[PDB]
């Protein structure tokens, strides 16, 4: 279509930032937005990361489910932050120390194979294992990200189906008609320009799934509340919720 096409592009015009939506169904993908060179370029995976530092790291019983992440006392970015939480808890608040904790239990050698076995991205991790998906090297493309949250969608990941399961069940947003919705954030302020991200896919009733990539310039007076806004506007204007 150019009339939903046309819609979804303004709604980025709307929100004074440029970006684009990566969907995928099956193998075929289509991008939408007001800048669709962002669907093939690289940027920092940002809090996205968590999703297969997770997989990861329940894959080789660096953490449990039920496991509380013990807050060390030292301040954090935010006072949400500061407790003690599940990798789950984590998930839901994007709250980086507790997954940079996760990603030192899993250790530099471990985490380079995993990531460059799954092929996320340029799979380049660097000699930083707490802070790779943050400020670089690690990079990834809208449509690689629609791709990974496409297999694990599917379960199709190089990972054992319980731990796809269990890392589903962290992403899981809510239900309405029938469609169930999954998704991560991701806010890479620490890169200029700073980059925002949702991805996530949509299990529509008979078990369907659309996978979608949002991705744009995070710019000064861009409420963080952009990103899920754009992102629901447009499946609902695709009529995939
Ligand atoms: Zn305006
Ligand atoms: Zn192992």
């Amino acid at each position: 279509s150019d009339v939903k096409a046309e819609k979804i592009k303004n709604l980025f015009n709307e929100a004074h930032t440029t970006g684009v939506l990566v969907i995928q169904q099956g193998q075929t993908q289509q991008s939408y937005g007001n800048d669709l060179a962002r669907a093939s370029t690289e940027y920092v995976p940002a809090s996205t990361f968590k999703m297969l530092n997770a997989l990861i790291g329940l894959e080789h019983h660096k953490a449990t489910t039920t496991e509380v992440f013990k807050w060390d006392g030292k301040k954090r970015l935010f006072p949400e932050w500061e407790k003690d939480m599940t990798l789950g808890d984590a998930m839901k608040a994007s709250a980086i120390p507790v997954y940079q904790d996760l990603a030192r239990r899993i250790g530099l050698e471990l985490m380079s194979k995993e990531v460059k076995r799954v092929g996320y991205g340029n799979a380049d991790i660097g000699t930083q294992v707490d802070n790779f998906w943050l400020v670089g090297p690690l990079k990834i493309t809208p449509q690689q990200e629609a791709q990974f949250a496409y297999k694990l969608a599917n379960k199709t990941l190089p990972f054992s189906q319980k731990v796809q399961d269990e890392v589903q069940s962290m992403l899981f947003i809510e239900e309405k008609n029938g469609n169930k919705i999954y998704a991560k954030s991701g806010w890479g302020w620490d890169v200029n320009p700073q980059v925002g991200w949702l991805t996530g896919w949509v299990v529509q009733p008979q078990g369907n799934i659309v996978a979608f990539s949002l991705n744009l310039e995070m710019k000064k007076g861009i409420p963080s509340s952009v990103r899920k806004e754009i992102t629901y506007k447009s499946l609902e204007q695709l009529g995939i919720l």
